[PDB]
C-alpha cells in the first residue's frame, strides 16, 4: 500500500499510503538497482533513506521537505569518507562532486538547467584546479581558483576571459598585447546588459552579448563606431568566437 512521488531528475520515492502507530511514513527508493529505505514524519516523500552497497559503501538519499532538491551521498564503509555527492534541483540542474581516497573533493561537475556544464578536475587544497565549460557547439578551457573560474580564448595577441563567480555570475574581459596602437583591441564590460563592447583605434567595433541561455551573440558597429548595424548573430562554434577577436 504505497504512493509514488516524483522527485528531481525523474526519480521516484515510494511512501506508505498511511502512517504507522508512531505517525511515521515508510520510504523506499531504488538508485541504480540499490534499494534505500527510511522513515519520515512527513507524508509527502521528503526525508532520509539509506542503504549499503555490496562493497560496503554507505549511501544516503536526502529529499528536501518541499521536494525541490535531492542529495545523494556515497561514503566509504566508515560513513564519513566521502566518495561522491550529487545535489539535484527540480529543474534537473545539479552539482556532482567526486572525492579522492582521503575523502577530499577533487572533481566537480555543475550541470545547468539548459544542459551546459562547468567541469572541474584536479581541485587542490587551496581551491585551485582546471576547468572546462561545455556549451552548445563548443568547449572552453581554463582554470579554477577559490575566487572564480576563468575560461580563456586566445586569438593572435588577444585573450578573451570569461569569469564565473562562485554564485555563477558571468563577467567578461579582453586584453590584447598588440604592440601596434592602431590595431590593439580593448573592451568594456557592462554587467547590466551582459555585453562586452570591443574598441579598436578609438572606434567601437562590436558588441558580444553573453546571454542568459549561455550563448554569445555578436553585432557590429558602423564604420564610425556610433551606431550598431545589421542584426546580431548567434555564435555556435569556437572559430566564430575567434573570428570576433581578430
Amino acid at each position: 500500500n504505497s504512493v509514488s512521488v516524483d522527485l528531481p531528475g525523474s526519480m521516484k520515492v515510494l511512501v506508505s499510503k498511511s502512517s504507522n502507530a508512531d505517525g511515521k511514513y515508510d520510504l523506499i527508493a531504488t538508485v541504480d538497482a540499490l534499494e534505500l529505505s527510511g522513515t519520515s514524519d512527513k507524508n509527502n516523500g521528503s526525508g532520509v533513506l539509506e542503504g549499503v552497497k555490496a562493497d560496503a559503501s554507505k549511501v544516503k538519499l536526502t529529499i528536501s521537505d518541499d521536494l525541490g532538491q535531492t542529495t545523494l551521498e556515497v561514503f566509504k564503509s566508515d560513513g564519513s569518507t566521502l566518495v561522491s555527492k550529487k545535489v539535484t534541483s527540480k529543474d534537473k540542474s545539479s552539482t556532482e562532486e567526486k572525492a579522492n581516497e582521503k575523502g577530499e573533493v577533487s572533481e566537480k561537475i555543475i550541470t545547468r538547467a539548459d544542459g551546459t556544464r562547468l567541469e572541474y578536475t584536479g581541485i587542490k587544497s587551496d581551491g585551485s584546479g582546471k576547468a572546462k565549460e561545455v556549451l552548445k557547439g563548443y568547449v572552453l578551457e581554463g582554470t579554477l581558483t577559490a575566487e572564480k573560474t576563468t575560461l580563456v580564448v586566445k586569438e593572435g595577441t588577444v585573450t578573451l576571459s570569461k569569469n564565473i563567480s562562485k554564485s555563477g555570475e558571468v563577467s567578461v574581459e579582453l586584453n590584447d598585447t598588440d604592440s601596434s596602437a592602431a590595431t590593439k583591441k580593448t573592451a568594456a564590460w557592462n554587467s547590466g546588459t551582459s555585453t562586452l563592447t570591443i574598441t579598436v583605434n578609438s572606434k567601437k567595433t562590436k558588441d558580444l552579448v553573453f546571454t542568459s541561455s549561455n550563448t554569445i551573440t555578436v553585432q557590429q558597429y558602423d564604420s564610425n563606431g556610433t551606431s550598431l548595424e545589421g542584426s546580431a548573430v548567434e555564435i555556435t562554434k569556437l572559430d566564430e568566437i575567434k573570428n570576433a577577436l581578430k
